[PDB]
């Protein structure tokens, strides 16, 4: 589970 700037944001 992670939101970063670039493609991540869910589990």
């Amino acid at each position: 589970c992670y939101c970063s700037l670039r493609g991540d944001c869910y589990c």
